[PDB]
């Protein structure tokens, strides 16, 4: 525990780190609350250590651009190591320097604007099932769980915009990896994967069958200054984008109709824009749904509330003195997205759910190193855009044919999982009524 | 390396040990070549190492039965440890010294002859299941896999003969675990286990929520010199019946279907005895299936020449000369069972399935230390007899309604998996014809 006197020594505040453990035994009201916590605590920045390991907190918007878009390629480039991954270190979200460079510059162009609006017409054939799929439970009056109705449509819309292959979805641990990182290297040498050594093999020879099939992001990958792409890497880069696609999309879908539900008056705010953009319930297209203005401020104000990474992370690879501060090599630096996503010194009424503070008239007032749902700068999430268009495309016909009203079981206020990841403690089941 | 002295030391033969690995690189063409060409270059004995671990060999029939039977209780109690296992150690297989001798004591009322009894009027509906199952893929002259069909079986009958839920059940790194049985602590205090620690959340809860239900296996449980049965350690118990009850009984249930279909004179002289003890496809029962001496035979002579087990082994807890050997403490005792079910000096043309072996003209000259598909002593399988009343029950009905010849996809001859486990190489797949 020799590491523990590194802030002492720097005079950056934080809380006392107890020996082998550091301060994870604070984690014990989830990442969120410890970060809220630690703002009000030491103010701009603070340090801590899990396990053995430094993690500076920043939250100067100056400091934050600094890190994430001025010295990204130069210092922080990286993120804080994850093991045991086996063959995924070769994907894009866990590859590191130079190898990181090559695969975001040959995977870059999937999400253009064209490659966009190529989905949109694909993409419209999983809404009409899953509008469908949903005026089966409407028309029985049995609350719905919305991320299993979700979800299926999330699986939908990867597998095809991705592959194209078209399927009706309805057909504890990681605590030891930061006391003791020193085992990653060893479960690196048995095999041992976070990822299922099962799944993996599935996708690993699935994709060797669809590569020499059709011989989409499938397609962009074998036809590409640097080398070229792998086949086991390709593999790989397609698990995260269908991890990604799915976990994503169907939990802030089902974060979105939790707050339309208890906030009637803004579910029928959106339905009314909807209607109007779309008449006859027209069918959305690329650039209806990038009319939608209340659309995108629901989403938006949905996404300050539940930024479903919470935290943004990058290792500092070298000594640094970023906006007058010294970092030592081998610190990470966290920027601490759900803490100040709930800031009052920036929000008012942080936790009440209020799209207005994204109007063209007030979302001049908020600052983007604040508010970095998807990131910043080169590393930033490369799929925001898809992610932002499969969603919208999702709310437009759902809302068309439906209105949402909470239940008897409704978890209200909602709780989020006090565990790890960003959730619901309790699903999101609500009644779904057909207009 | 300095454990790989023991063997030269004690003047036992056997191949030289490589650093580290030891004897490990001769697995390249599975246990039993490796087990069937030792026993023919050193003899009745040889030892050599899993990684650091000596294994000492015993082929000798006497030995054999001190080490299983005679000495069971106070030397060779356990087999050689086995991790991670979580929770999993107090299953009865992985249990060891006076922990398993009171589980043994709890679990073994469970397979009486009155117990088993009790099971042949309910697993004979899932016996209809599989025929009904058969003769979809049947009047399709499609060829069928049989573990499927067999494993549907084998499911259903394990999961109702413990509990009573009724399903009709249609709808890479252990080669570190022997160079660093060291590690094996190391993952133990991770959770990490080599039973998903979600199918085990899965029955974990099922279980409690059955047993918080009805107030079978499960039953007995709960209603009992000893101490009395826990909780957690419950589900562990159900978990290895489960498995032992579902992929034992359909691969070598696929094992012998394949012989009857290489080997016609054989599964005619069956479906014979079969129609006289029940004519008219009359209902298998527990004394009619105790009646079929020669589908005892044919099971018998199968699981000679796969005993599904392949090798049987304890731990010497402390320092014993048995049968004229002194065997020093810590060694692993190995029987090769699949080497002795194929050993010339015993079995008159080994590789030929040949049932007449275990006519009662003919059971006599057979050693039942040499021919031990069960184990023997008071560790053998405690399942035996509910294994071969299961399969049996289903042989019966199966070849009541169907014949079943080679295909041209048919593995012939056999291949085994060159791997750990004693699987086929490909899958066992056969034309099945209606009566
Ligand atoms: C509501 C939906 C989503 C949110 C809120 C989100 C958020 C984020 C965030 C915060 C990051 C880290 C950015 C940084 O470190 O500065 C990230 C990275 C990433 N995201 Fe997303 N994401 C979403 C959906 C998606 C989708 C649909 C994909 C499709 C493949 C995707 C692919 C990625 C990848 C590949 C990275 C790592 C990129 C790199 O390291 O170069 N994400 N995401
Ligand atoms: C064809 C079917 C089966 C075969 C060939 C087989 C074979 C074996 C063998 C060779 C052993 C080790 C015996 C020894 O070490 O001396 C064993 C142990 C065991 N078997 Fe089976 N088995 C079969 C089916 C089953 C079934 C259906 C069950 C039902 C639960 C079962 C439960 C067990 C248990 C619990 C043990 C460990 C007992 C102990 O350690 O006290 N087996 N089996
Ligand atoms: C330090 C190093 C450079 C090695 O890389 C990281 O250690 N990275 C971690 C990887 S966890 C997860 C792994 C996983 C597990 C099981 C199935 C599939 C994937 C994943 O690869 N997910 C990327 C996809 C995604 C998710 C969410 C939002 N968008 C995109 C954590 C992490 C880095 N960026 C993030 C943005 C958001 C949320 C988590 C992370
Ligand atoms: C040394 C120690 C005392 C600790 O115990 C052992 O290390 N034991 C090993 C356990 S492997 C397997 C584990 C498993 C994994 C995944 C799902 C379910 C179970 C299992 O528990 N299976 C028992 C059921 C069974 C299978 C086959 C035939 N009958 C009964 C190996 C072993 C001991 N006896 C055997 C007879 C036959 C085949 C393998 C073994």
């Amino acid at each position: 525990t020799h590491s523990h006197g590194l802030f002492k020594k720097l005079g950056i505040p934080g809380p006392t780190p107890l020996p082998f453990l550091g301060n994870i035994l604070s984690y014990h009201k989830g990442f969120c609350m410890f970060d809220m916590e630690c703002h009000k605590k030491y103010g701009k920045v603070w340090g801590f250590y899990d396990g053995q390991q430094p993690v500076l907190a920043i939250t100067d918007p100056d400091m934050i651009k600094t890190v994430l878009v001025k010295e990204c390629y130069s210092v922080f480039t990286n993120r804080r190591p994850f093991g045991p991954v086996g063959f995924m270190k070769s994907a894009i979200s866990i590859a590191e320097d130079e190898e990181w460079k090559r695969l975001r510059s040959l995977l870059s162009p999937t999400f253009t604007s064209g490659k966009l609006k190529e989905m949109v017409p694909i993409i419209a054939q999983y809404g009409d099932v899953l509008v469908r799929n949903l005026r089966r439970e409407a028309e029985t009056g049995k609350p719905v769980t919305l991320k299993d109705v979700f979800g299926a449509y999330s699986m939908d819309v990867i597998t095809s915009t991705s592959f194209g292959v078209n399927i009706d979805s309805l057909n504890p641990f990681f605590l030891s990896i930061t006391v003791f990182p020193f085992l990653i290297p060893i479960l690196e040498v048995l095999n041992i994967c976070v990822f299922p050594r099962e799944v993996t093999n599935f996708l690993r020879k699935s994709v060797k069958r669809m590569k020499e099939s059709r011989l989409d992001f499938l397609q962009l990958m074998i036809d590409s200054s640097h080398k070229a792409l792998s086949d086991l890497e390709l593999v790989a880069q397609s698990i995260i984008f269908i991890f990604a696609g799915y976990e994503t999309t169907s939990s802030v879908l089902s974060f979105i109709m939790y707050e339309l539900a208890t906030h009637p008056d803004v579910q029928q705010k959106l339905q009314e824009e909807i209607d109007a953009v779309l008449p006859n319930k027209a069918p959305p297209t690329y650039d209806t749904v990038l009319q939608m203005e209340y659309l995108d401020m629901v989403v938006n104000e949905t996404l300050r509330l539940f930024p479903i990474a919470m935290r943004l992370e990058r290792v500092c690879k070298k000594d640094v003195e970023i906006n007058g501060m010294f970092i030592p090599k081998g610190v990470v630096v966290m920027i601490p997205s759900y803490a100040l996503h709930r800031d009052p010194k920036y929000w008012t009424e942080p936790e009440k759910f209020l799209p207005e503070r994204f109007s063209k008239k007030n979302k001049d007032n908020i600052d983007p190193y604040i508010y970095t749902p998807f990131g910043s700068g080169p590393r930033n999430c490369i799929g925001m855009r898809f992610a932002l268009m499969n969603m919208k495309l999702a709310l437009i016909r759902v809302l068309q044919n439906f209105s949402f009203k909470p239940c008897k079981e409704t978890q209200i206020p909602l709780k989020l999982s006090l565990g790890g990841l960003l959730q619901p403690e309790k699903p999101v089941v609500l009644k779904v009524e057909s207009r």
